[PDB]
């Protein structure tokens, strides 16, 4: 049953308007400074190789890795960005659907 609102929210978060930036990895070739900014990257593709693979025990560690993601955009990029204001639509939206399940 928790791992079924996971598939819920992931499809929910994949399909989101502002999903742009966290669809795939970072491209660290592409993103100046991000290898040595960032220590573990995340984004929605990885969760959902892991997730569809089984990987997840729980949803805590479903969550942890959905925060890891904001966390990460937070660091990286500026909140007036196209990305940080991105980031903070996508972990708003997260931070809601999550506590009308739990
Ligand atoms: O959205 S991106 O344009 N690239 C996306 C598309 C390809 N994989 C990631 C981007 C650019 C610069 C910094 C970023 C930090 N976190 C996430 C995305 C960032």
């Amino acid at each position: 049953s928790d791992l079924t609102f996971c598939e819920i929210i992931l499809m929910e978060m994949e399909s989101h308007d502002a999903a742009w930036p966290f669809l795939e990895p970072v491209n660290p070739r592409l993103v100046s400074g991000y290898r040595r900014i960032i220590k573990n990257p995340m984004d929605f593709s990885t969760m959902r190789e892991r997730l569809l693979r089984g990987g997840y025990t729980s949803s805590e560690e479903f969550a942890a890795d959905a925060l890891l993601v904001f966390d990460n955009c937070q660091t990286f990029n500026e909140d007036d960005s196209e990305v940080g204001k991105a980031g903070h639509i996508m972990r708003r939206f997260f931070e809601s659907r999550w506590e009308e399940f739990y």
